[PDB]
């Protein structure tokens, strides 16, 4: 009975209980803000030496820094805030990390139990309203349980498919003494043989297969012998591999088998070869809507091969909600797809050549490059070159290079123009697209990787959401490496007003500021290419800096991401880059605007 | 029945009929932002002149001014957001609102109906999250409803208690075309015994007092009529009147009646005078825990004149659930409280004189002014003359002016030492208390008041938090003046780790950017007082500016707001200021910081 | 069951899906969860309840259910009753914590109880609440509750003395004059030795019993 109680907190307060859950968890950083509520909690840490404590200047913005850390480290990001609006604050972050999967604690001061549903100050209630955007939240009642609670808070955050929690934590529960022992289990942190099988069928209809395609996501990133698994059954079977936008650097985008990125902006050749596959091998992939495209017209060569016995869909998912959610799978493989690769891949036969089908995936590949409208004398710099110059010159250094994005057109051609080769190198907001998310991640993720370079390829909407966090880097010490394509309008949308809306600019045009002189400001070294002439110099002045900097790009406005699988078609049924088509859009845009865009 | 239904809207989109309501209920301003799921919406609106929309950086942004709209102009703040992350952005804004009883409407984009619930691109949950920070919110299900669904959120959101509302708009709803006639009544907008007796007893009671004091609240302001009865009433019956901090404005604080603020910070002679009081007249205010101090030790002796059937607390009171939520009354008085204030001063007795009563009222008036270490030769501004130089030459121009805050020491301070005699004046964050409200609040006042003076009283963490919306004035026309006071710290958390944790300042300290680079790159005039000599004169170059203008403000660091009812204490048991003990405490600080603050 | 069992005591569901139930336990687990299992605010508060109730002259115990809740609960009331010599009312709830045939008892109070229970908590100047929390069955109307016990609050010689195990019932309905935090039998054991013994209460009791005669029922 001894044994098994531990008197070793007792005479503590609950804030000092938190410090050193928080260190038994081996957090080396927390994120976070203070406040009346939460002021027990920062007593305690004052002066810590046993973690990093990074502040941003909003609580968002310490959200989306500890989402940049979480996906740079595989670690969760820990965030400790206070009361009422410091809570409200970060459910944004929160709703953002439950639809890409990043684990996240969320620790959050609340007023003290006595005053909790009297409309006290600063009362929110945070767990209903973080409910729906958490796996799990509580609030925490009394001190002997809250080493329980921060236990389970970390492996709720961390298993299954990660995502964020919450724990609500009253002001009299943190500054209360522990007076009584506790369960010792409680101070500390921690195949079947249907998936077995399962594994065996699923073997058996790839060997059948003719056609075969993987398409690989997030999940293949969550274990770091992901992208070696990945590798070696593609290159036993013999398989080309297409990924989503979170699987960017789950695959080497130099081989050969690479098809790039599917989906709505994703490579016409990865589009058309899902669509002409014969099996699908989804790894840690949830057939997200920007994704499959017209669902009913989706994969049709697969779903005929299910039928007639010869192929179908392999879906490797560690979260059973996810599997049928969208697609009716072949065969499920519940669980790690890392560890259900280890059965798989010695059940599958080697295979040599597959002369028809790379042939038909090589011609795909050459037809449908990346195309778009180059530079002309006298034209702006277009983005998607600003980034290929991006790309070429960052794989330079003798460094990791990590990217963060905003949200829109910028993020698009990120993903596209950038080559991808290394896991844990794309950070972007996926499910939920924050806009603002780019340069908070970026510090995060600056962060978790002191010796990476970290680039922001932002847009000027999407910086202007959250650009006061720029104090913050310079307070850190992360020197992040911000990109802002200044096209002075939000792009991605007046896309779709162009498209969809006869060039109706519906409130699309906010107006910027001087970034050279935000960036003075700030205490952030600034440059401005503006020219064509100023590309290849100004991009390699921003990769040589050693402090934080933000470089401002004047870039070619109105021009639309293509390839595009409008909404309600067919993932094969996409819109191509044409240089007539452009020129005939820009004559339009012209007459219908007055000459104003 | 042709009569009662009504066909024309018919072969109108949602998006078209959305417009058509805001011009039927009267809408001038909508703030908001765009994005995918709500572009029908804003095709619709595309250059409309029916009303005057205003682009903010941040969607938070958009939902503080729509609420600093709302205190300013008594109308509905009206939001327009896309789904996603820029409904969870609104947030913050709409439990601020719900905590103040801010009349608050915010439309929310969602993804088609066919994608709710499949985790859909941009999808939140946001009818569950925004729950319990609404008054009532709805997603419309089809175009039929959303004239229906439109009216009652505005009834919902400006009758009984005024609070925040949201509507949530699925994308295929508003791009959908009404096909069918709708209940006329649809496409339009819009005293009982017991209380009248309550009125009759709750004047009986009043009558017989010989202590009376009025406490008011923000309420009284919700009516025009409110503070002209409010002063009929306190010059009738000769009683003097405190208010809090939300019904700042309510009264002329030059009557010499006026007790000024009472509470946590407010004035000793009102917290003095309540504690003593026979009779307490609460009009349109709801007893919260910044004001009552420790609520058993509240009001002795109106509890006393109650046990004897000669005084009591007399409760106006527009929300049942905000009677004897808190304390008992001894008259309810439901309903609006200027109109029930037409019944009650009619029955109240006339009283001339009330010798010892107000002998004691000037008494502490005399002894407990808001009294502070003045400057000396050499030192930095204090804040607390900073604010009494700003009313003073405020109040020279032949304008209405307006004050907003962001939340901590400057706010308390601004709400001491302005001088308030007009209502609707004082816009400030008290029930969630979220700092970077001041600026985004001061545009949306500004944009319902254009002639009038707005001025946000700024603290320099508060600024950060949202200062980016300084774009958003300018592309706005809205001509705000901004004053940070620069204390380099977070003055109020300081403070409390100051006088509760012996001078451990845990992660108070942010960094700012320099206020006049960043004046200087968002196109605003910037202003920089640094000593003594250059306040007078820096003030009227901030006062006289045409244009929107950053004032930043050096000012004493580690000065505590006084006075002080702690947590815990009788509202009579304040910490008064005393030239002394300020000493020892700066003597204090510096020994236990080694000399660093 | 810990949660069923403890502070309030009340219902909760577990919900076990069939496949759960179904399924073969193939990993260890932590060993604790194999097996089943008074702060100096509240100590300050007992003390000064008991000068109060030092000074009360009309003295009443309103007594409920939570003084079941352990089995020396009514040993305790008893004890307290005659060392103070304090009239008994209880709850419908609360009927059998008391010797209803003892000449300090009151019956039953409220809507359907004793007219001299519910006349003589109307008219004390003190008011022991063990263990029942003032549902709108018993208090009658509220503003009009208990307002000797009010009056004896405001002058510094009486008032409500609330022993409660639940905050969320500690001035919900009426204010106490001090609350008194946990199990009310527990906090029964410190209260009780800081009562002054009392013999007789004559104006009191003359008042009680000729209550308990004209109001039969
Ligand atoms: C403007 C914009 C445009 C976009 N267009 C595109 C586009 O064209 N193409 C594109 O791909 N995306 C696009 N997206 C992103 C898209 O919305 C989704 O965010 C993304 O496709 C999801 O990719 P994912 O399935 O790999 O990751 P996730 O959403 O994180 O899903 C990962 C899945 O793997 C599972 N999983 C997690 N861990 C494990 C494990 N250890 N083992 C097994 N399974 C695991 C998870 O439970 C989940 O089901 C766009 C986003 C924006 C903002
Ligand atoms: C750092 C900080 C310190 C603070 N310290 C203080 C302090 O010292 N003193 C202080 O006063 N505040 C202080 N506050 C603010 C405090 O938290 C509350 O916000 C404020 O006191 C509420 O004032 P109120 O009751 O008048 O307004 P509200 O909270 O809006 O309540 C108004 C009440 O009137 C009712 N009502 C509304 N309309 C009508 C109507 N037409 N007729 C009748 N009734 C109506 C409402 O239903 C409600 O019950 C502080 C805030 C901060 C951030
Ligand atoms: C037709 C009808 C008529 C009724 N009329 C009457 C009437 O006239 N008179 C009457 O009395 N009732 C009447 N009732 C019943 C009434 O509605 C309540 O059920 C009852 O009065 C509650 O009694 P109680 O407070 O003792 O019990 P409970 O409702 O169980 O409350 C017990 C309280 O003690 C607390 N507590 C529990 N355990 C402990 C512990 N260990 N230590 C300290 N505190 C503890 C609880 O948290 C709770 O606050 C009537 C019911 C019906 C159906
Ligand atoms: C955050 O509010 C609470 O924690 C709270 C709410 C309701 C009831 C009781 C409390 C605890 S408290 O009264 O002691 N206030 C407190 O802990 N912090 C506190 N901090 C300030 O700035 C640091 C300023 C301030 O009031 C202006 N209150
Ligand atoms: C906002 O998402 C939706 O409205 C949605 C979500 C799930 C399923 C269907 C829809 C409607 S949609 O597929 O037609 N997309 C849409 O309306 N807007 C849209 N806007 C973009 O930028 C303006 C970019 C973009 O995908 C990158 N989608
Ligand atoms: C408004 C909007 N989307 C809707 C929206 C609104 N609000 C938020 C917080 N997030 C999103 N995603 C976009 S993508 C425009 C982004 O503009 P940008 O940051 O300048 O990027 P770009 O011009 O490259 O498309
Ligand atoms: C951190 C904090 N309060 C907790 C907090 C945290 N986060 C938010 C969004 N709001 C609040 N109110 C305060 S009041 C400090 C404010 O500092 P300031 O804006 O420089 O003002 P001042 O120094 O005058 O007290
Ligand atoms: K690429
Ligand atoms: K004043
Ligand atoms: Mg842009
Ligand atoms: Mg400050």
């Amino acid at each position: 009975k001894e044994q098994l109680m531990d008197d070793s907190f007792i005479g503590l307060t609950g804030g000092e209980i938190f410090h050193e859950m928080m260190l038994r968890h081996k957090v080396d950083t927390v994120f976070g803000y203070a406040g009346g509520a939460i002021l027990p909690v920062f007593d305690a840490i004052y002066n810590s030496d046993k973690f990093k404590f990074v502040l941003p200047r909003h609580e968002q913005g310490a959200g989306h820094m500890a989402e940049g850390y979480a996906r740079a480290s595989g670690k969760p990001g820990v965030v400790l805030v206070t009361s009422g609006p410091g809570a409200t604050n970060v459910i944004t972050p929160m709703a953002d990390a439950l639809m890409d999967g990043v684990p996240l604690v969320v620790f959050s001061g609340q007023v003290p139990t006595t005053a909790i549903g009297t409309d006290a100050f600063q009362e929110a209630d945070i767990v209903g309203i973080s409910r729906s955007c958490t796996k799990w939240n509580v609030m925490v009642k009394n001190v002997a349980e809250l080493p329980r609670r921060i236990n389970e808070a970390f492996e709720i955050a961390t298993t299954g498919r990660p995502g964020p929690v919450l724990v609500d934590l009253p002001k009299d529960v943190t500054a209360s003494i522990l007076r009584e022992s506790i369960p010792i289990n409680t101070t500390l942190p921690s195949v079947s043989e249907f998936t077995s099988e399962a594994i065996k069928r699923a073997a058996n209809i790839l060997n059948k297969a003719k056609k075969p395609i993987i398409y690989a996501g997030a999940g293949i990133l969550n274990n770091e012998q992901g992208p070696k698994l990945l590798k070696e059954l593609a290159d036993k079977a013999n398989i080309p591999v297409t990924t989503t936008l979170q699987g960017l650097g789950a695959f080497d985008q130099r081989d050969p088998k690479s098809l790039d990125m599917l989906g709505m902006h994703g490579s016409a050749a990865a589009n058309t070869a899902i669509q002409n596959a014969d099996c699908i091998i989804a790894l840690g992939a949830r057939f997200d809507d920007r994704v499959t495209g017209n669902i009913s017209k989706f994969a049709p060569e697969a779903k005929l091969a299910a039928s007639e016995g010869r192929g179908g869909i392999l879906h490797f998912e560690i979260s059973p909600k996810n599997i049928n959610k969208v697609v009716e799978a072949t065969e499920a493989i519940e669980g790690d797809v890392t560890a259900n690769l280890q059965s798989f891949i010695p059940l599958v036969d080697s295979i040599e050549n597959r002369p028809e089908w790379f042939n038909k995936i090589n011609e795909w590949k050459k037809k449908y490059p990346y195309s778009y409208q180059l530079e002309t004398p006298g034209s702006l710099i277009k983005p998607q070159t600003l980034i290929k110059e991006i790309s070429d010159q960052a794989q330079t250094y003798n460094k990791e290079v990590i990217v963060t994005t905003g949200v829109g057109q910028h993020q698009m051609w990120a993903a596209q123009h950038f080559t991808w080769t290394q896991p844990r190198t794309m950070i972007t907001s996926g499910g939920l697209g924050t806009m603002g998310y780019g340069l908070p991640a970026a510090i995060g993720a600056q962060v978790a990787k002191p010796d990476a370079i970290v680039i922001d390829i932002d847009g000027d909407a999407s910086f202007n959401m959250t650009l006061t966090e720029l104090s913050s880097a310079v307070q850190a010490g992360a020197p992040i490496k911000v990109c802002v394509l200044n096209n002075e309008e939000q792009g991605m949308v007046t896309q779709w007003q162009s498209l969809f809306y006869e060039h109706r600019y519906s409130h699309t045009h906010q107006s910027n500021p001087d970034f050279m002189k935000l960036a003075e400001s700030m205490n952030v070294k600034g440059i401005r290419i503006t020219n064509q002439q100023e590309l290849k110099s100004g991009v390699k002045e921003f990769l040589d800096a050693t402090e934080p900097v933000l470089l401002e790009v004047i870039v070619e406005k109105k021009v639309p991401v293509l390839p595009m699988v409008p909404a309600g078609k067919a993932l094969d049924d996409f819109i191509l880059w044409d240089a007539e088509v452009e020129k005939q859009q820009n004559d339009l845009r012209k007459e219908r605007t007055g000459g104003k865009y």
